[PDB]
């Protein structure tokens, strides 16, 4: 069974989430097993300027890869 977590990076600290290169984002792929999605470099959730990250793969990966990033959103 899998599913999707959506949740929100505010703009100014997603050069975190990346950590550069994209670096981060492709540790906390390898580490979690769950695809992870930041949206449009453009475009935000609803009236914000958050952009919205998709994280997909079992519940526990899904967790475990939504909790890496929340610890990095400041």
């Amino acid at each position: 069974m899998k599913e999707l977590v959506e949740m929100a990076v505010p703009e100014n600290l997603v050069g975190a989430i990346l950590g550069k290169g994209g670096k981060t984002l492709v540790e906390y792929q390898e580490l979690t097993g769950a695809r992870i999605q930041i949206s449009k470099k453009g475009e935000f959730l609803p009236g914000t300027r958050n952009r919205r990250v998709t994280i997909t793969g079992s519940p526990a990966a899904t967790q475990a890869a939504q909790y890496l990033i929340s610890q990095r959103v400041t």
